[PDB]
């Protein structure tokens, strides 16, 4: 595929600051080189320089709103830029709050996009239902059209315009959903496959249904927002909000291999990788290596193997 | 649900004594508080005080028969008490021999009960087929109606009256069954899903069949006897008889989430958790935390989330 | 079953030399005693004495060709010997290059054999497509009838005569296939179930299809070549070419339990176990114990249990 890499070293959507190193550790693992080692056309747009917003007091319970709102507004512009360039945007992120800007900018160019959100969490708390105040657990609430009128005017997000309907998104991997978030899921009728469904159906049927659900009516661009805590912490331990009983390494690769095979991937987010949280140097490399593997699968790397359109035996 | 907690610090059904700490470590993990944090009405009946039976020599090969028989006779009375109180009995146990009293007392009030036994073992050795002499590996033999006449009059169990037919029980998780036990399984035609069946069908179909098998003819109270060694030792390491290749954390939660959803759970046993056997302080907390998670799922905690019957967005 | 054990302490098919200890550590774990503990008739043909071929310079890129070719030629003769004795050959090996001789000797007596290759790799590189030069990653290329004319005359293999068609083999567990190997797979139309297929279908359906694929037309002898790196390194860490996201312990036992149940197993290879590569004494015992478990399942050991044709209750 044709990829446009965007580094987004941002962490103000949650407490821990090490998430800002995501772009760096991922690049160091040879992500660019590896993508090119495939049938991939890669153009790196660099790391977006996020300026400090020294004066950013909480809005009610919500923390660092102006900093988060500015980082997403900026990211939205860059993403829309790479999309206008006929490239699949690859956002190497910090925290998941950046999804607000990534999906927003993606939808400007492709308003008909469908979203696949792999995460242990729904991240759909409103500024009024959140208990932590961390914006990385509220991105979806700002993007849903049906929730407009329920989201207060939070400083830093006046530029936001809900771009996706509750019907254009599917969750995969849920295992720690807040009560208000659960109420929102059932009320707006959002499609999801919690770990319970994955256990019941198998990742195979889950992906069959997910894609059918989003592309049955018509093929449309796909945005995959992958939070690394969606995978079990035995695979991605260096992350801020780990939850046991997650998707396996294999299921992670299955999801992405299937997404790739649709040929419809147009936007990708690799989020919440925080090297600073590894209990050992190995947990860091384990988290980074898994994050990279997931990324490569999104762009063609298949476990059964790959080969060029040439005669290898000759 | 409406729960009646019963602590049963007993270990004479096997060699290791640390199993007697089960009720304590589980309570310390905040089990009561956590259940109440749900739509749960909790009444704790305390820890049953098991008196010492100093004079308890083996009956043939069977060890501590009078001590085990007395502990089960006592537990049976308490369980029947909580059942008469319209509450689901939750037996925080020591070793699995206590299942004799738990199921017995449960059946006094609800003679039509069906049993789901999650375990790596069948625990159906008779006093004559057992090679270890440990009674925690023989509870089922004392409960089956079809085995009466094959169980000798063992000191301490004259109060026992087989309350369940081979047709009212289903095993899930088997991977270390003795030859005589296997002979009993095939001969009495007991329904089971060994790890081989779980691998073949998937935990989803396994639960579909298990519940259909026990409730197809008519809905009836369900007794879930959960031996923590049914789960893989990577999840519940602090237990006396671990066996590799066990049920996963996810499968453990799936089984219980499905049981809960039947609305028919009326008796639950959480057994064999032995803190003293953890190779590290973390293996102990890992075993206890998993045991607690399984318990909460039996009473409504769902991985997709939970919410009260109120308007969260208002 | 009736087993003929053959120890093959050979490692020249790859760089690391510790693989030569496979037969020793497996025997020390009590493999013979354990098989006999079952309804197994065991005859050990000892460890084949592989003489040193001091003068063995590379053939182009291929390493230790004469040593590897001689070790396989020798093994082929022994395997054919045990087969003529009405016994299932059990090759406790070193590296996977020995599969050349094992399958060759097996096919002399049973030309209609079908092959099941459990491995993370296809091991089908030709002397011309290999990049490593290690012959343990090329055994299949020497055995396929359809590849004859594409394999150069490599010193030490003039005795080789392709004995299996691309249609008589099934791969299970693939996750690291080279480009040329992938080209060969799709070109010769070889049937395989990479980790992607296992994830999609489940090991249950995978085995249903595998056996149906090989025995649908007619029942025929089965040769199972099991490379321990086919299993995840969390189960078999002491091996030379580990690859994450492998088959689970359970899936490993499922495959073999199903193979056993066909009653058609006639040739088995347990390869690539290298004690010298364990990062700890426990990783070695973990690798060896798993390798043994897989072996026992091939010969009847079932997770649901086993019993003799006698009355256990009497
Ligand atoms: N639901 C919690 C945790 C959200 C976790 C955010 B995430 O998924 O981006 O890591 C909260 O609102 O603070
Ligand atoms: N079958 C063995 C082990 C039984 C294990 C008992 B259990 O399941 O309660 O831990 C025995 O009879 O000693
Ligand atoms: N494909 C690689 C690795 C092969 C691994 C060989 B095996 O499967 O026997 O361990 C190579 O040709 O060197
Ligand atoms: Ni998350
Ligand atoms: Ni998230
Ligand atoms: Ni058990
Ligand atoms: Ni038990
Ligand atoms: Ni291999
Ligand atoms: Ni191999």
């Amino acid at each position: 595929r044709t990829i446009g890499i965007i580094g987004a070293p941002f962490s103000k959507g949650q407490p821990r600051g090490g998430v800002e190193e995501g772009p760096t550790v991922l690049r160091k693992a040879g992500l660019l080189e590896k993508l090119k080692e495939q049938e991939c056309d890669v153009k790196d747009y660099g790391d977006l320089p996020f300026a400090d917003i020294p004066n950013d007091s909480p809005f009610q319970i919500v923390k660092n709103p102006r900093s988060v709102g500015k980082a997403s507004e900026q990211l939205a512009g860059k993403v829309a830029e790479v999309k206008k360039n006929g490239r699949i945007s690859l956002v190497l992120g910090g925290d998941h709050s950046l999804a607000i800007g990534s999906i927003s900018g993606h939808a400007r160019v492709h308003p008909d996009l469908g979203v696949i959100w792999v995460d242990a969490h729904t991240d759909i708390n409103t500024p009024l239902t959140t208990t932590s105040g961390n914006l990385h657990g509220q991105p979806v609430s700002f993007l849903l059209k049906e929730l407009k009128g329920k989201i207060p005017d939070v400083p830093g997000f006046s530029w936001v315009t809900p771009c996706i309907s509750a019907k254009d998104i599917v969750y995969i991997g849920l295992r720690d959903v807040d009560p208000g978030e659960h109420y929102i899921l059932k009320t707006l009728g959002i499609k999801y496959f919690s770990m319970t469904e994955v256990d019941r159906l198998g990742i195979g049927k889950v992906m069959e249904e997910t894609l059918s659900y989003l592309l049955g009516r018509k093929k449309r661009p796909i945005h995959l927002s992958f939070d690394v805590d969606g995978l079990d912490p035995s695979f991605t331990p260096a992350t801020g909000t780990p939850v046991v009983g997650g998707l396996t390494y294999r299921e992670g690769l299955y999801i992405t291999e299937e997404i790739y095979k649709t040929g419809l991937l147009s936007g990708l987010d690799i989020m919440e990788v925080n090297p600073s949280l590894g209990k050992t140097p190995e947990e860091v490399t384990r988290t980074v290596n898994t994050a990279v593997a997931i990324t490569l699968a999104c762009f063609g790397l298949a476990r059964e193997g790959n080969h060029k359109p040439i005669d290898y035996l000759n």
